DNA sequence: ACTGCTTTCGCATGAACCTCCCAACTACTTTTCCTCACACTTGTACTCCA
């Protein structure tokens, strides 16, 4: 598993739903730091992070 | 002989350190992750050369 994996299963849930959203509109949504792809560990877990 | 050098003494009672090991500040290894390029071999396409 890799942070690329949480994008891939998000893309399959959007193309089974048959949306006009793509990796053109995923790499623009993560490099602009909109959905928590970069530094997701630093902010989100807060208790599982230490272990 | 009287020499020297001892020595014992003192107003109540009240209060009146040295290595060594831990710290800061750096670097360099540690302890597991996911992500592909490379080297061949069978295969299908090529045009022969008599």
């Amino acid at each position: 598993l890799h942070m690329t994996s949480t994008i891939s299963i998000l893309y399959l849930a959007s193309t089974h739903l048959s949306l006009p959203v793509y990796t053109c509109d995923y790499i623009k949504w993560i490099c602009t730091a909109k959905m928590p792809y970069f530094q997701a560990s630093e902010i989100l877990p807060k208790s599982w992070r230490i272990q």
